[PDB]
């Protein structure tokens, strides 16, 4: 008796009676993510359903990894959640989990789209960073940062909502995913790049039409890569790039001028060159070459806000049983 079942999309979500008015938010790939009201906290959250997540090993190891994560990647930056529940009565029946959130006022699409202010973005670049940090300090490297999975409250406050990858949109993927060609901790850092180019350009930097174009208009916009970054593509993919033309790029003021910026003053002057100082190290092809996240914390358009305080694969059925038994604790 304790649960209530309601159309959302092209589902159905049944849900403990405290949660009301579920109306969606937005979809993904899990779906539909609803807002709706806590009656017994009194407030809103934002439910998500993981319909059948141990169904295959990618949604299990996903559904897996999100459980466990949220409670010890605690932070100031990383989405919480409140509750977790399923409406299944045992491992036989078992079948969905919705995973409860604090509820955000938007997603970073929505804060892009509005006028280029100094003081927030180096703001929400800074909480970013922050996140992403903490992300790295708990083993954690995301890979597909993008403005529709990070949200941010009415005050500024922002918070990356998932953890990210296991290990046609490739709009913020780095160089160093398309490829394939291995990763390190700065991969993150090209995600922050396309997304502060973004806010700048209120146009998605490096819009492609097939995995093939999104190389070329990275390549157009920065350059052709150099010799050693070639040098380590897996034998198929080296002779892809390093074949094609050669390409010179814009210089990061041709890129990025300065009828993108305010103007007028000499504040607005120094901060569109931080701004784009910035741009021109976290944008780079070649991640032997990208600034890393404490690099970028101490940039010098950031670090105003620095504050002086601060594997295994498994049986579908045993994805089962490990999911089950983490949904019954909290
Ligand atoms: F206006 C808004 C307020 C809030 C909002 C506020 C609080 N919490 C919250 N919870 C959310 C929201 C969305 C998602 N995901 C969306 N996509 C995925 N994928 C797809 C690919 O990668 C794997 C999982 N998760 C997860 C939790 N969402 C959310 C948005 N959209 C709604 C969802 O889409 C963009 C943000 C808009």
């Amino acid at each position: 008796n304790q649960f209530y079942s309601v159309e959302v999309g092209d589902s159905t979500f049944t849900v403990l009676k405290r949660y009301q008015n579920l109306k969606p938010i937005g979809s993904g790939a899990q779906g539909i993510v609803c807002a709706a009201y806590d009656a017994v906290l009194d407030r809103n959250v934002a439910i998500k359903k993981l319909s059948r997540p141990f169904q295959n090993q990618t949604h299990a190891k996903r559904a897996y990894r999100e459980l466990v994560l949220m409670k010890c990647v605690n932070h100031k930056n990383i989405i919480s959640l409140l509750n977790v529940f399923t409406p299944q009565k045992t491992l036989e029946e078992f079948q969905d989990v919705y995973l409860v959130m604090e509820l955000m006022d938007a997603n970073l699409c929505q804060v892009i789209q509005m006028e280029l202010d100094h003081e927030r973005m180096s703001y929400l670049l800074y909480q970013m960073l922050c996140g992403i940090k903490h992300l790295h300090s708990a083993g954690i490297i995301h890979r597909d940062l993008k403005p529709s999975n990070i949200v941010v409250k009415s005050d500024c406050t922002l918070k990356i909502l998932d953890f990210g990858l296991a290990r046609v949109t490739r709009y913020y993927r780095a160089p160093e995913v398309i490829l394939g060609m291995g990763y390190k901790e700065n991969v993150d850092i090209w995600s922050v790049g396309c997304i502060m180019g973004e806010m700048v350009r209120h146009k998605i930097l490096f819009p492609g039409r097939d995995y093939i174009d999104q190389w070329n208009k990275v390549i157009e916009q920065l350059g052709t890569p150099c010799p050693e970054f070639m040098k380590k593509l897996q034998p198929t993919v080296r002779n892809y790039v390093e074949n094609r033309p050669k390409y010179a790029g814009l210089t990061f003021p041709k890129l990025f001028p300065d009828s993108l910026f305010p103007a007028d003053s000499e504040h607005n002057k120094l901060k569109a060159s931080q701004a784009r100082d910035l741009l021109s190290k976290m944008l780079v092809i070649d991640p032997a070459k990208r600034i890393s996240v404490d690099d970028a914390l101490q940039h010098p358009y950031i670090n105003v806000w620095y504050d002086p305080a601060e594997e295994r694969e498994h049986t579908i059925e045993e994805w089962k049983e490990l999911i089950y038994k983490e949904v019954m604790n909290s």
